[PDB]
């Protein structure tokens, strides 16, 4: 069953990466065609795609009466799209980020600083309805401030090239966890925190091979948005859906490096920009994330 399981790593592997490249082609021609910023499109339909995992890890892990995980997940996308993630691109492909954009992460610091406020206690299921409509209004009010709209084939085959791409990055992603599950499980390898907080990492793979993706084809705005969106798409999404099946426990420790990694992001798009020494400085705060937190 090892034999199966390498079978399924490298070609999930090699799913995730032409998928994500046909995910990122995709999603920039549909932003063209409707008439909409590159961060938008990244904010909207890649960010809520490619959060599709967390949504759908937190609504079981809450259902099967685990919310610490519910919420673990949640929350460690965050700090990893920001630290790893947005780490990496900002290197790949450094981003000067234009006032309409800086208002946006604004907002974004804004919505991150009261899901902490009100988390503070935990997350119960009203806190999870309104940070889902919060949700829905950033979804819209980013679409309105980012389209400039005035208007069957040139759309079909972007339409096409974009939900292929998710597929691959989505089924990607999982045969990259199965293969690796497999691997361990034949070499009897197998813990479990190791196969939680890699199924913790599996969720996020996704937004890390698109942003790198769009990073090569120095899509500054897409990479930006898929993790400003991807982040409320799981506290906003995951992490709320996740408490309407059970309280989720209070993480204020990771809370906190989410604001000061946030606080951190808005900081530098506002006054400076986001190139490599900024890029280092996230990768630098992932690196001690992952080595102090658990
Ligand atoms: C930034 C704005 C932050 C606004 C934070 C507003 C917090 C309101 C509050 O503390 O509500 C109690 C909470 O519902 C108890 O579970
Ligand atoms: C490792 C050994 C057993 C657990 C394997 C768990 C493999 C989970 C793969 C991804 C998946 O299928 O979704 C996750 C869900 O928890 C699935 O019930
Ligand atoms: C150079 C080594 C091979 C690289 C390409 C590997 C492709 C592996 C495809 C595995 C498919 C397994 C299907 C199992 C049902
Ligand atoms: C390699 C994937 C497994 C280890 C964790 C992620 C490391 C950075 C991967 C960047 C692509
Ligand atoms: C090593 C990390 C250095 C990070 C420097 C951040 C600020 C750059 C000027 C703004
Ligand atoms: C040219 C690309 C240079 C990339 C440098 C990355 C430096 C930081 C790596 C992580 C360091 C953690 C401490
Ligand atoms: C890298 C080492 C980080 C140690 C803790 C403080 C980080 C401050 C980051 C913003 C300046
Ligand atoms: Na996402
Ligand atoms: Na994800
Ligand atoms: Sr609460």
């Amino acid at each position: 069953m090892v034999i199966l399981g390498v079978g399924y790593f490298l070609l999930g592997l090699i799913l995730l990466y032409y998928g994500s490249d046909w995910f990122v082609l995709g999603s920039e021609r549909i932003a063209r065609h409707f008439n909409v910023s590159n961060f938008v499109i990244g904010a909207t339909v890649m960010a809520i795609g490619t959060s599709l995992p967390e949504i759908l890890t937190s609504a079981y892990a809450s259902y099967m009466h685990a919310p610490g995980i519910s919420i673990g997940n949640a929350i460690g996308s965050c700090i990893c799209n920001i630290g790893l993630v947005l780490g990496l691109s900002a290197i790949i492909s450094p981003i000067i980020v234009d006032k309409n954009l800086q208002k946006n992460i604004l907002v974004y610091l804004l919505f991150v600083i009261f899901a902490a406020v009100i988390g503070i206690d935990g997350f119960s299921w009203i806190d999870g309805v309104v940070l889902l409509i919060l949700f829905i209004i950033y979804l819209r009010w980013t679409v309105k401030n980012g389209s400039a709209e005035i208007e069957n084939p040139s759309v079909v085959f972007s339409l096409v090239l974009l939900i292929i791409g998710l597929i691959g990055v989505l089924v990607g992603a999982e045969l990259f966890v199965d293969g690796a599950k497999k691997i361990a499980l034949a070499l009897d390898i197998s813990d479990k925190v190791i196969g939680f907080t890699l199924v913790a990492f599996g969720t996020s793979l996704p937004e890390l091979m698109v942003s790198l993706a769009a990073a090569k084809r120095n899509l500054g705005g897409m990479v930006l948005g898929n993790v400003i969106g991807s982040n409320i798409a799981d506290i906003g999404g995951a992490l709320a859906v996740g408490s309407l099946f059970m309280h989720l426990p209070a993480e204020n420790v990771q809370m906190a490096v989410l604001v000061i990694m946030s606080l951190l992001l808005y900081l530098f798009a506002k006054y400076s920009k986001i190139g490599r020494w900024q890029g280092i400085l996230f990768l630098a705060l992932y690196i001690i994330a992952i080595a102090s937190l658990r």
